């Protein structure tokens, strides 16, 4: 891995100054637990994860959503979890009180009978909902995603967002305004990112210029960035995917004190693994 000094890593696809054209055990909750982390974090840091009911869509088998749930119930942040999926979640969230288990497919119809149960209180959405997936698949996914917001009205969003790609593509679409967060330990060419949003909703349109520059910056970003080495990072690791992981802890509550920020990235770190059993 070619070496590289960095200050900072890029957190948004909108850092990304670069382009090339595009030729662990259980990597995806680890993906899906830091990115999940980092947005609850930075709503903690706004005061309004407080509160706030998280409505998790496509949320099975969601191993990982059990150290969300610890992390924020270990900091006395009052949170109710309401897991919604068709498919049968990681039997690791039973038992939990503030955990809602529920087997479903949602639809319209549903959205709105979540949306009746939990109104008047602060509602949370993180999507994680998939149907490899055709650009219709994915315009269905997106428009399925548009319609959890405008129902449930959420005060921030985490949503799965993956441009199609420029040579399968169909038509213009809409998603929300939102910071694009880049994911670290994405599978080696993944051009996923998660749509963070925060409701004070306008809709973007997406063209296919805008999937060949996905496709590009995200290729430059998986090809050259994340096969450095951080020779100035002061870490057991200096991966990039390290560096990139360790400025997402940095965002991250702790009850306990530690002497230095490394010692607590290093102990979020270990934490984090040993959950998800990663060495
Ligand atoms: N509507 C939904 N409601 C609930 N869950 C759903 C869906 C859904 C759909 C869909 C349709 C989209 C558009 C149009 C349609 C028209 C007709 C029918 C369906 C759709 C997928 N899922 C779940 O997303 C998971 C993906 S991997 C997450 C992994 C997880 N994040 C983890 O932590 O492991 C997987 O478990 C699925 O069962």
């Amino acid at each position: 891995m070619d070496v590289v000094s960095l200050d900072k890593p890029f957190m948004y696809f909108e850092e990304i100054d670069n382009e090339l054209d595009y030729e662990l055990p259980y990597q995806g909750q680890l993906k899906l637990l830091l990115g999940e982390l980092f947005f609850l974090s930075k709503l903690q840091r706004h005061g309004i994860l407080d509160g706030a009911t998280v409505v998790y869509i496509g949320s099975a088998p969601g191993t990982h959503i059990r150290y969300l749930r610890d992390h924020f119930y270990n900091l006395g942040v009052i949170i109710k979890w309401m897991l919604i999926d068709g498919r049968h979640h990681d039997p690791i969230l039973n038992g939990l009180r503030d955990v809602t288990l529920v087997t479903r497919f949602v639809d319209e119809e549903y959205l709105r009978s979540i949306k009746k149960q939990l109104h008047p209180s602060k509602i949370i959405l993180i999507s994680d909902v998939r149907s490899e997936p055709s650009t219709a698949d994915l315009l269905s996914n997106y428009a399925l995603q548009n319609v959890m917001i405008s129902i449930l009205n959420p005060v921030a969003s985490s949503l799965k967002w993956r441009c199609p790609f420029p040579d399968q593509w169909i038509k213009d679409f809409y998603i929300p305004h939102g910071n694009k967060m880049l994911q670290p330990f994405a599978p080696s060419y993944s051009a996923e990112m998660r749509l963070l949003s925060i409701y004070t909703m306008r809709l973007t349109r997406v063209t296919k210029s805008d999937a060949v520059n996905y496709e590009k910056k995200m290729y430059y970003l998986n090809k050259i960035v994340r096969n450095k080495v951080v020779i100035n990072f002061d870490y057991p690791n200096q991966e990039y995917d390290y560096f990139h992981m360790y400025f997402m802890l940095r965002t991250v509550y702790c009850n306990k004190t530690f002497p230095t920020t490394k010692a607590k990235i290093l102990f979020l770190q270990q934490s984090i693994f040993r959950f998800l059993n990663i060495p």
